[PDB]
């Protein structure tokens, strides 16, 4: 039927079973199509924002014949949907930010049973922050590389946000994700690997500048990450 991105794909397999999924930022309706077409998902929302999406996104699922099990919504995030409405929430091909204010900005509209499937596409630490603020627990993570491209996923659910922490510290397992941590994976090391190679470079940069205040403090921050970094390649 329907064929769906390794990074989507992904995201689509942590859908609880009759689960009623609410696709945020929907990529033309097609994750909740593929999700209610292989009825991973009993039903579900498509929410867009601009008019565009919105209009091709109904078109497909009513081109599709499920506008009987899915409803496609115009709005801001999670403005889309109705508390109670969904059982898991996907967002995703957002940055870490985006998701991490989407969340944040309609987080009235959460039960937090909810299960959330979160893809950033950058920055997925400003997630992990939110979720250990609105106390969820994050019970999986994966990361993958498509078309050259790197892609965490993050699945959380109500829980102790302590937990999938444990052996790592807030800080590191955050920024890099503790499952991921844990995993060690190829795409993983080669991330941080080039993010720490990156960072270096910029302290140096800085390092050979101006001898400010400020620029010691930009240095400080550096050395705090590579150092942070470090402890997770070793
Ligand atoms: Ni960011």
């Amino acid at each position: 039927e329907l064929k769906l991105s390794k990074r989507l794909q992904t995201v689509a397999e942590y859908i609880p079973n009759g689960a009623v999924m609410a696709d945020i930022g929907s990529d033309h309706a097609y994750l909740p199509s593929y999700a209610v077409l292989n009825h991973k998902a009993s039903g579900a929302i498509a929410g867009e924002i601009t008019d565009g999406p919105f209009l091709s996104a109904k078109r497909q699922v009513e081109k599709s014949g499920l506008n009987s099990h899915i409803s496609v919504r115009q709005g801001d995030g999670l403005e889309v949907i109705k508390k109670g409405e969904a059982d898991a929430i996907t967002i995703a091909g957002m940055g870490g930010a985006l998701i991490a204010h989407i969340l944040e900005a309609g987080k009235d509209k959460l039960t937090g049973k909810e299960r959330l499937i979160l893809q950033p596409n950058i920055h997925a630490v400003h997630i992990r922050e939110w979720l250990y603020k609105e106390r969820y627990a994050l019970i999986d993570e994966v990361i993958l590389e498509e078309d050259g491209k790197s892609y965490e996923v993050l699945v959380a659910e109500a829980g102790d946000r302590d937990a999938a922490y444990d052996g790592i510290s807030l800080s590191a397992g955050m920024l890099v994700g503790p499952f991921l941590a844990k995993e060690k994976n190829a795409v993983f090391l080669k991330k941080w690997t080039q993010e720490l190679q990156h960072t270096q470079s910029i302290y140096e940069q800085i390092s050979q500048a101006a001898d400010t205040e400020q620029n010691k403090q930009k240095l400080k921050e550096l050395a705090d990450r590579m150092e942070l970094l470090k402890e997770v390649i070793d």
